[PDB]
């Protein structure tokens, strides 16, 4: 069995009038919480809260004022890039 339930719940708002329900920590970052729930999309999905915009990946969500039982308003914007690649190696793990 597991437990641990534990910081503060955050709901993530879509322009297309939906939500998504993402747990948020007081000391976690913009960034981070991106790329934790929105992999890849971090570019695109943009962060607002009370009409500022969360683009810093590294602004606490202390400090944005970001409690619990709270809602974030995301952004989606058109891909202005035309990068193509395969999977690429690199980094190895060897414990």
């Amino acid at each position: 069995g597991s437990s641990g339930s534990s910081g503060i719940n955050v709901r993530l708002k879509f322009l297309n009038d939906t939500e998504e329900l993402a747990v948020a920590r007081p000391e976690d970052t913009v960034g981070t919480l991106k790329s934790k729930y929105f992999p890849g999309q971090e570019s695109q999905m943009k962060l607002i809260y009370q009409g500022r915009l969360l683009q810093d990946p590294a602004r606490t969500l202390s400090s944005l004022n970001i409690t619990n039982n709270c809602v974030i308003h995301c952004h989606r914007s058109p891909p202005g890039a035309a990068v193509s690649g395969p999977s690429a190696s690199s980094g190895p793990s060897s414990g």
